[PDB]
């Protein structure tokens, strides 16, 4: 039950925000536990959200990554496949947090700054929590960015100049779904990982255009898979593997309300369906539902696995408390609400 859960981020409005006149009445309280943001004369009402948890705008970026992460990856670090993925509308942090911040000017160490978001957060505690672990590990990284009946790997530009790839599903298993020269590289060293690391970047930043969606209209899949061996003195040698995907996805302001003027129409369409496939397969996990319609998305495919598998999942969405967005807002409500079924506290 408790396992899937629901977060959702909110923060102080970008100082920029003044040009746009954009006004924010939105709040986040993390001890009430419920975001409620006024619907403004008819102005008196505030609409009611309840979450497990819910981050504020004085959050630390820390804070988010012990409170769902720190979590996670102990399961995770024993041997079983963990999500971990940030929707809404965009440029909510969730790359920041996602991909990570570097402090402005001259820096400590990226492990060291205090900006850097889940993958150099995530990425950090592996190594030194293995070492104190003294497990024998190997470490696989690999990065998937979603077009929409198209798959390419960040890690790799070599044998592709830049070309969509086709999926194949595996019969050994049925579930199980195989991608041919996907690139997924152990890693050699962890301080390596920034030289690999830097190049994922780059080709993904270059080629962000028609495109034309990039970042804000691509999830991209950044997966890390864990191979450990542990001795004992009783030992002795134990085998585990450690599957953590993180990834990032479009803007949550497309998605309609329930019942809204649009709810289908406004979240339909082939772009559309990735967030709508994740809904109903994440809505339908919650529920225990027989038919759970993974197949229906690329993404939602691949992920199977580790959702199937024994598996923890955290759900995340990000919001923006400024006027100047309407619809990024609601989208976010209503498909945190829709993928979360929470009773809301009345005060
Ligand atoms: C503390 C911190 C956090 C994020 C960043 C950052 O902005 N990155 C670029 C992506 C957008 N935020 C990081 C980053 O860059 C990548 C570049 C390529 Cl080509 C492929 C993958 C990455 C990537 O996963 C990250 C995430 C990250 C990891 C550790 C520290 C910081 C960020 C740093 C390695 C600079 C820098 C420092
Ligand atoms: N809590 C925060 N405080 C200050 N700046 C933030 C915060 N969260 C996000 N940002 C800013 O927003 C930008 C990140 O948005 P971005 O990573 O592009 O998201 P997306 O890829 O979803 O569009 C960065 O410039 C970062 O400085
Ligand atoms: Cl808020
Ligand atoms: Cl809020
Ligand atoms: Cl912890
Ligand atoms: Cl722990
Ligand atoms: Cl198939």
């Amino acid at each position: 039950g408790k396992n899937i859960q629901v977060v959702v981020r909110c923060r102080p409005f970008n100082l920029a925000e003044r040009k746009a006149s954009a006004h924010s009445i939105v709040e986040c309280d993390p001890v009430r536990k419920e975001v409620s943001v006024r619907t403004g004369a008819d102005k008196s009402s505030r609409k009611t959200y309840t979450f497990d948890m819910v981050f504020g705008a004085s959050t630390k970026q820390i804070d988010v990554y012990r409170s769902v992460v720190c979590p996670i990856l102990d399961e995770v670090i024993m041997g079983y496949n963990c999500t971990i993925f940030a929707y809404g509308q965009t440029g909510t942090g969730k790359t920041f947090t996602m991909e990570g911040e570097r402090s402005p000017n001259e820096e400590y160490t990226w492990e060291e700054d205090p900006l850097a978001g889940i993958i150099p957060r995530t990425l950090h505690q592996i190594f030194e929590k293995l070492t104190d672990n003294g497990t024998e590990f190997s470490v696989k990284v690999s990065l998937l960015e979603i077009y929409n009946e198209e798959l390419f790997d960040l890690l790799n530009p070599s044998s592709d100049v830049s070309e969509r790839l086709q999926m194949f599903d595996d019969p050994r298993n049925k579930r199980g779904v195989i991608i041919k020269g996907l690139e997924e590289i152990t890693v050699h060293n962890k301080d390596e990982v920034y030289q690999i690391l830097e190049k994922g970047a780059a080709k993904r930043t270059t080629a962000a255009t028609l495109m034309n969606a990039y970042s804000s209209r691509s999830h991209s899949v950044f997966s890390v898979t864990i191979h450990m061996k542990e001795t004992t003195i009783d030992g002795e040698e134990l085998v585990k593997i450690g599957k953590l995907n993180l990834v990032d996805l479009a803007g949550s302001e497309n998605i309609g309300r329930s019942g809204a003027v649009d709810k289908r129409a406004r979240e339909a369409g082939n772009i559309n369906q990735s967030l709508l496939t994740l809904g109903r397969v994440i809505t339908a996990l919650v529920e225990r539902t027989p038919h759970v319609p993974y197949r229906e998305s690329k993404l939602t495919r691949i992920l199977q696995d580790s959702l199937g598998g024994r598996t923890r999942t955290s759900i995340i969405a990000t919001i923006s408390p400024a006027s100047l967005n309407l619809e990024e807002t609601l989208s976010t409500l209503e498909y945190a609400h829709r993928a979360k079924n929470i009773l809301n506290k009345p005060e």
